[PDB]
């Protein structure tokens, strides 16, 4: 059809191939040709025909005309679908505008009956892959080099209808250069839908992946940096950014709606990670979860060492109706932060760790934005099937730990404790001696195992108080972390309510404990409280 062929056009509005609309249905193939426009609102390809497909093998296409659309707002793409199908295959794709006199997009797929495969290609500009208004993509083996990837939008308030943009990636890179200023590397907003299958994803002012108001995003063997760097016409400077220019009704590349630099910002939206690597700035966080958002994670990695593996907000006022915000990580998931969890707004949060997750950092909120007490949402965590918490909080409304460990790192506050199925609150050891701790809970209930030091030598132990209501039958397991003891001394363990039904039994072998040449054994005199008690040990 138009193989082998050099197609070179300078005046405006003159396409380097054009498929109209009062064209004909039908396959038209190019294989080996290049494409270059120059002209004002003249892309390299642009697609109008829903019967219509274009097979653009081994070429290249590039524009730097201002892609203004006539229809106010947007920009268009070098390659632009707004109706028919577009592949593409070991393509270089190039929007080489004036940063300044136009979006930079390389590729713009927009409509119902719009859509895109793209494979072995490499898509370069400042404003990147652009996708909307139900648009169908597919992308493979490919790169986006530095404008990013962004799917639907908001505001806008121009005639709408149905369909979800559907776009999937597979072992394609994604970048948004500093240059491009995309807020984040990847946006997925409103009924839209992105699949990632490998790749690795840097960038964006404000977040890696956005996935705002309706979106469902699944990442899997992924990476997501704030880094990177390229992807352009020539070398002038890197990055504006005291441009600010001449193209019409454009943006440089869409998104986001909060900032800071969060590896992934759902808001209202749902996002799966799986075997994927999220790495955050010191200031920021790896996951930020907003206004209902919903986001799981199997296996991969959560590191944020100078920040927050998990921020909660979106939302300034508690509504019972309205969903909670959750997170959950899963099939050994691993997470790392100063604070595993922190709380900005007064949202509802349900955190769940099962399968062997394996998480890290503390759980932290913000006393009172004075909404009065019950006007906070409660923040709520379970830990199950092997999981495992190595941190402290004075936040967490509940606390379930069903066949799964907390370690405890310092005092702490817990509304309510829950364990079953040996689930166990482990007070970690201490490095300094007789720097003992305090579990202070409202409830406890279920059956349980606490792991307690003891400083047998300074008559010192850790504490566990429970305020209003202990039941159940529960295991206390004395680790001796101190010196051999001079004379008999009892520790309090445990102190509870006086009419408490709760039981606890000492774990440890034979239900005693030697220290030296004493013997404690646990006691309890209905009083409320468990003690150590311990006396000369048998000759």
């Amino acid at each position: 059809d138009w193989n082998n062929q050099s197609i070179v056009k300078t005046g405006e509005r003159q396409h380097g191939i054009h498929i109209q609309g009062s064209d004909p249905g039908g396959v038209r193939t190019a294989s080996g040709t290049t494409i270059k426009v120059s002209g004002r609102q003249a892309q390299g390809i642009l697609l109008e025909n829903p019967a219509a497909e274009l097979q653009f093998r081994n070429g290249s296409v590039t524009s730097s005309g201002q892609l203004s659309d006539d229809g106010i707002r947007r920009f268009l793409g070098t390659v632009t679908v707004k109706a028919g199908k577009l592949v593409a295959d070991h393509a270089t794709l190039a929007n080489v505008g004036d940063t300044w006199d136009d979006d930079g997009i390389a590729l713009y797929v927009a409509g119902e009956q719009a859509q895109a495969s793209i494979a072995d290609s490499t898509l370069q500009g400042a404003g990147g892959v652009q996708i909307e208004r139900g648009a169908n993509v597919t992308v493979q083996r490919s790169a986006i080099v530095d404008g990013g990837l962004h799917i639907g939008a908001l505001q806008s308030l121009q005639p709408e209808d149905l369909p979800p943009s559907r776009v999937v990636l597979r072992d394609t890179n994604v970048t948004a250069v500093p240059a491009s200023g995309a807020p984040a590397a990847v946006s997925v907003l409103g009924a839209s839908e992105l699949t990632l299958d490998g790749g690795h994803i840097t960038g964006g002012r404000a977040a890696g992946v956005a996935a705002m108001q309706g979106a469902v995003v699944h990442l899997q063997r992924a990476t997501i940096r704030r880094g990177d760097a390229l992807a352009g016409g020539a070398v002038p400077g890197g990055a504006v950014p005291g441009g600010a220019v001449p193209g019409g009704f454009g943006p440089g590349g869409f998104g986001p709606v909060l900032d800071g630099w969060y590896g992934v910002d759902v808001s209202g939206s749902s996002v799966e990670l799986a075997q994927s690597i999220v790495e955050a700035p010191e200031l920021g966080a790896a996951i930020r979860v907003g206004r209902g958002a919903r986001v799981t994670v199997p296996g991969g990695s959560l590191s944020a060492p100078h920040g927050n593996v998990i921020e909660t907000g979106g939302a300034r006022r508690f509504a019972p109706q309205a969903a909670p915000l959750s997170i959950t990580l899963q099939a050994g998931a691993h997470a790392q932060g100063k604070a595993l969890l922190y709380r900005v707004l007064p949202e509802p949060v349900k955190l769940t760790l099962t399968g062997g997750a394996d998480a890290q950092g503390d759980i932290v909120a913000t006393e009172l934005p004075s909404i009065p007490g019950t006007s906070i949402g409660p923040l709520d965590v379970a830990l199950a099937s092997q999981a495992r918490w190595t941190g402290a909080t004075r936040a967490v409304d509940s606390l379930s730990i069903d066949n799964a460990t907390w370690v405890m790192t310092d005092n702490s506050n817990v509304g309510a404790l829950r364990l079953a199925s040996d689930g166990s609150v482990d007070f970690q050891q201490p490095a300094e001696a007789g720097r003992f701790k305090v579990l202070t809970v409202n409830t406890l209930a279920g059956s349980g195992l606490f792991r307690m030091n003891v400083f047998a030598d300074l008559g010192l132990s850790d504490k566990l108080v429970v305020m209003q209501d202990a039941s159940g039958q529960h295991r206390l397991w004395v680790r001796n972390s101190g010196s051999e003891p001079a004379s008999a001394n009892t520790l309090l363990l445990v102190q509870t309510p006086l009419g408490s039904a709760a039981t606890f039994t000492l774990a440890n072998k034979d239900g005693k404990v030697d220290i030296g040449t004493y013997r404690y054994r646990l006691a309890a005199n209905g009083n409320g409280q468990w003690s150590l008690v311990g006396a000369k040990a048998p000759p």
